[PDB]
């Protein structure tokens, strides 16, 4: 389907740095085209996101399209196999859908025939002007195997690290996932962030979803009972019971690999 996404910056915990870097990569074009002239700026066309799985690369790409009021077209890495015109077909459909954000997901799969579905991606990128109003975003969990051709100026310009949430970020991620549920006042998310170092954003959200299921099942069963003879909440005890089922999804060794990769781009 081709739509404008619902998710906004408000749904993304942490990443305040990356967020305002994305806006000026996006708001510069439009809120000052009367200095977008005066120096001859050839605007952005592509970013490559990287980092551990489940920290919000997809969220950020959707939320870029929500801020621009833009269409969102998402192709997942492996399904480009049968077969080069598939790459042409996708860019034409994202031209047709302008303004549009075209999101290449899971293309660490591609980085391993497949030789030139990369080449059929790169040339398609060079033969599409800034003026077609199509913004490209890519995401990988394997920054070690990025062919730097796709970062040559003209393609995926900016390379943005998306890290595991530190302690502050994890309070933001819990707070955001919960921004519209009724949660009891005995619930301490700052202490829950303290107890979840190394948890991904996905990891965090799962705890929330389990605490929500159990508050739901308890509400079902109780007023099943209270019919034999007032909005319910998610209490602290729904959260205690959600954590039996909770541990980090990303390994400490892998953490190190990302930390080293990013910290050597300063
Ligand atoms: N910064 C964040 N704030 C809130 N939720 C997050 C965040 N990062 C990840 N999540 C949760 O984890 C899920 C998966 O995130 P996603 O953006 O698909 O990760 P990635 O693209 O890095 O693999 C999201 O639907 C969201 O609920
Ligand atoms: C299928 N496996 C998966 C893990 N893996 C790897 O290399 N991970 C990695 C993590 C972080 C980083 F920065 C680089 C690599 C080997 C192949
Ligand atoms: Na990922």
């Amino acid at each position: 389907v081709v739509e404008v996404p619902q998710v906004t910056w408000e749904d993304i915990g942490g990443l305040e740095d990356v967020k305002r870097e994305l806006q000026e990569l996006v708001q510069y074009p439009v809120e000052h085209p009367d200095k977008f002239l005066k120096f001859g700026m050839t605007p952005s066309k592509g970013v490559l996101f990287y980092g551990p799985p489940g920290c919000g690369k997809t969220l950020l790409a959707k939320a870029i399209a929500n801020e621009c009021q833009a269409n969102f077209i998402s192709i997942k890495g492996p399904e480009l196999l049968t077969s080069e015109a598939n790459v042409r077909e996708i860019f034409d459909k994202a031209r047709q859908a302008a303004p549009c954000v075209l999101f290449f997901d899971e293309l660490d799969s591609i980085a391993k025939a497949a030789d030139r579905v990369i080449n059929q991606i790169l040339t398609e990128m060079d033969g599409m002007s800034t003026k077609k109003n199509v913004f490209i975003i890519g995401a990988t969990n394997r920054p070690d195997i990025i062919d730097p051709a796709i970062l040559r100026p003209g393609r995926l310009d900016q390379l943005i690290y998306i890290p595991l949430p530190d302690e502050k970020s994890r309070v933001a991620i819990l707070k955001a996932n919960l921004r519209k549920s009724p949660v009891a006042k005995d619930v301490d998310l700052e202490f829950l962030a303290k107890m979840t170092n190394g948890f991904s954003g996905a990891d965090l959200t799962e705890i929330c979803q389990r605490a929500c299921k159990l508050a739901i099942r308890e509400s079902i069963e109780s007023e099943i009972r209270r019919e034999r003879e007032p909005v319910p909440e998610i209490r602290r005890d729904h959260f205690e019971e959600a954590m039996r089922f909770a541990r980090r999804s990303v390994s400490d060794n892998d953490i190190r690999k990302y930390e080293m990769f990013a910290q050597t781009l300063q």
